[PDB]
């Protein structure tokens, strides 16, 4: 009946994802299933609990599953510019799906209270967990690209931080400086989307 | 470089779509390529100029090209409920793509000045061209399901008309009533889109 409500495509990704959640919990090595795998990602009080891959660009995995087959949800993925631990800003992209999956829940950070509750973003890499507090959340337009992974100096990075901080829908009691590391979570799509969600966390 | 801007998947759909424009101009029979083919759709002062198909639901052709292959743009398709030439409302669905293809240009109707230009919708079927005047246009939440192909009586139909007329961002000269036939063009997607375009024309 409803346009784009058919079950089989969501079932595909739902089945793949949950199976991977199990495998991750048992500490199986997911990079033996896709060498593109980098780390696991979760966010407190969301359903965001997924693997993150990376490829040559910022598109391949939007409509591809963890086994590289076509899929409407895709797999979360790190920006292709990211290289290492040391990067100042880790950027991760995902669909906003209609059964409220992938990065859909990023929308919760629009609630004033949820945002004050200070839910953490969590990255798990080779059995070591890294935590980030959200200091900035906002909504951007289809072709928003103010998303930088690396910087020439302490000063450029500070300016980027001042900028993305001033953009926040809500003021956070966390000042970030040029010695911090940050994470950026972004909605992304091949379709036109003027309501894209952008979240920034600070490494605790 | 930028998230979801990889050329290749768009190239796939541009190639197909412009070949089919050439085939339709030549008056080739497109139902020999795909049985599901129904008619041709264009809209004045837009790049909307595509083939319309129908499956047995409202999802299959969202991410399938006219050769029933995976594609990020899909193929414009008619609501499965439209069975007859005497249906009171014909309803067609399409993607709002980032490269401004498919039903992107429905968004042009958000402009008061494009709206009052009376740009007509065009259905070409078996040689015969059928023309419609756009009398309502608006934005709807991801959920919107107030899309009805048929009605039990002229009172039910008039109420439907009255309602969708009230939603228009703009008032139109054109009065619609329960003896009219109408077309409905809706943006649609597997993702969450609280900014999707619905427009309605009236058969001339």
């Amino acid at each position: 009946k409803k346009a784009g409500s058919a079950a089989a495509p969501f079932t595909h990704d739902t089945k793949i994802s949950s199976e991977l959640q199990k495998k991750e919990y048992k500490k199986e090595d997911l990079s033996k299933i896709n060498s593109d795998f980098k780390f696991w990602l979760s966010v407190e009080n969301t359903n965001i609990n997924y693997p993150v891959v990376q490829s040559k660009d910022n598109s391949y995995y939007l409509d591809k599953d963890f086994y590289k087959k076509d899929s409407i949800s895709g797999t979360l993925f790190m920006d292709y510019r990211n290289k290492s631990i040391d990067d100042k800003n880790i950027i991760i992209y995902g669909h906003n799906m209609k059964n409220k999956t992938m990065f859909n829940n990023l929308n919760k950070f629009k609630d004033a209270d949820f945002f004050k509750k200070n839910n953490k973003i969590k990255i798990t890499l080779n059995g070591k967990e890294f935590l980030y507090d959200v200091f900035s959340a906002y909504i951007v337009e289809s072709d928003y690209d103010y998303l930088k992974t690396n910087f020439n100096n302490e000063s450029d990075y500070q300016n980027y931080i001042n900028d993305i901080t001033s953009k926040s829908l809500y003021k956070s009691p966390i000042k970030v400086n040029s010695n911090d590391k940050i994470v950026t979570l972004s909605t992304a799509t091949y379709e036109f989307d003027d309501a894209r969600m952008v979240i920034h966390g600070r490494l605790i």
